[PDB]
């Protein structure tokens, strides 16, 4: 019996979409930082879910533990990043992740014009975009307390679509999915993540473990 499901496309707010054209289609040394970039919104969200329960200690019925894992899966070359943070509600997706003006794009886009390295994306208020830089397409799944598990996804050109998550149930928390470009499987390597995450996230604050196929 065929199952149907509902889905919603979003246009980015313009100057992210100009954005995310000039990330993707502009050659910069240095893309080992969107993974800085991606550990830090885990951190934050950690962060979030962690105060929240000490108002409402029901909050970490959804899962106690804090932590942080990244998968690199080198036959479908994809590296994933998993946080049990606080989650995204269908809301905070649409809003926080391409709908809503950011104050930092239009100066981040003279600094890089001007030849700014592209770390400094972070200090702008668009890190997120960073995964760009690696992945020619991004997929969020997340589950928030109280709301439903969505996938946010998009391969730039303008849109994302969210959908309600029909894949494995997560207690609570963020994964993003990247789905590498061919040039940028070194990402997949576990002493390139290792060394990576020495250099630009030695102050998490919460453990981060990865996973090694054999
Ligand atoms: N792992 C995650 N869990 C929950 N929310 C996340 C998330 N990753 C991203 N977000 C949401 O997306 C927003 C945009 O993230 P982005 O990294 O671009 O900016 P930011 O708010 O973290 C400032 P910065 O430029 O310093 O990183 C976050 O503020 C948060 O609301
Ligand atoms: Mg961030």
């Amino acid at each position: 019996p065929m199952e149907e499901e509902e889905v919603e496309t979003f246009a980015f707010q313009a100057e992210i979409a100009q954005l995310m054209s000039l990330i993707i289609n502009t050659f910069y040394s240095n893309k080992e930082i969107f993974l800085r970039e991606l550990i830090s919104n885990s951190s934050d969200a950690l962060d979030k879910i962690r105060y929240e329960s000490l108002t409402d200690p029901s909050k970490l019925d959804s899962g106690k533990e804090l932590h942080i894992n990244l998968i690199p899966n080198k036959q479908d070359r994809t590296l994933t990043i998993v946080d049990t943070g606080i989650g995204m509600t269908k809301a905070d997706l649409i809003n926080n992740l391409g709908t809503i003006a950011k104050s930092g794009t239009k100066a981040f886009m003279e600094a890089l014009q001007a030849g700014a390295d592209i770390s400094m994306i972070g200090q702008f208020g668009v890190g997120f975009y960073s995964a760009y830089l690696v992945a020619e397409k991004v997929t969020v799944i997340t589950k928030h307390n109280d709301d439903e598990q969505y996938a946010w996804e998009s391969s730039a050109g303008g849109s994302f679509t969210v959908r309600t998550d029909t894949g494995e149930p997560m207690g609570r928390g963020t994964k993003v999915i990247l789905h590498l470009k061919e040039d940028q499987t070194e990402y997949l390597e576990e002493r390139r993540i290792k060394e990576i995450v020495k250099k630009h996230s030695q102050f998490i604050g919460y453990p981060i473990t990865l996973f090694v196929e054999k």
